[PDB]
């Protein structure tokens, strides 16, 4: 199965929690695309992939606000040809914060709703990948079952 893994970081947190999804699901023999949002385009953007596992941070406080390169494609998620894909979500966020890991709610609502298939619960973590490689490990497990 053709992944794509499309993220959006600004100090690097969510990257390093998706070149370890990356790293993990191209173990389990998938082939995969790293993609970071600010060298991508929403239109036809899941074209020929079977699944797209996206995420970014927050950056809002009393609103929800997506990081500055992923909120545009979140915006033009209806062009990308998420119908019938398979899809999960990621996010690195800080529990001091409110909306903590708030694009992960946000993107599988939206991509439930475009006719995406959400595969399980996003993944949610304070921080990079090794602040919590059981979650990012387990979560991935759970990824690679599902595609
Ligand atoms: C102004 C500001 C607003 C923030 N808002 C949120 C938020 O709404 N939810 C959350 O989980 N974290 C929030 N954070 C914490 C960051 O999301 C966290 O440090 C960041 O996600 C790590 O991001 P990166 O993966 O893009 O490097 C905020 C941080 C700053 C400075």
């Amino acid at each position: 199965s053709k992944v794509l893994i499309l993220f959006g970081s600004s100090t690097g947190n969510t990257e390093s929690i998706a070149q370890k999804l990356e790293e993990l699901v191209a173990a389990g023999g998938h082939e995969v695309t790293l993609l970071n949002a600010a060298e991508a385009s929403a239109d036809n953007l899941a074209d020929g992939y079977d699944a797209v596992l996206m995420g970014c941070s927050a950056w809002g406080m009393e609103d929800l606000e997506l990081q500055d390169d992923f909120a545009p494609l979140f915006d033009e998620m209806e062009n990308m040809g998420l119908k019938g894909k398979k899809l999960a979500a990621f996010a690195s966020g800080d529990m001091e914060y409110e909306h903590y890991c708030g694009a992960v709610p946000a993107i599988e609502e939206k991509a439930r709703g475009l006719g995406a298939e959400v595969i399980c619960e996003g993944l949610k973590i304070e921080g990079d990948a090794s602040s919590d490689p059981d979650a990012v490990s387990a979560f991935a497990e759970d990824v690679l079952k599902k595609l």
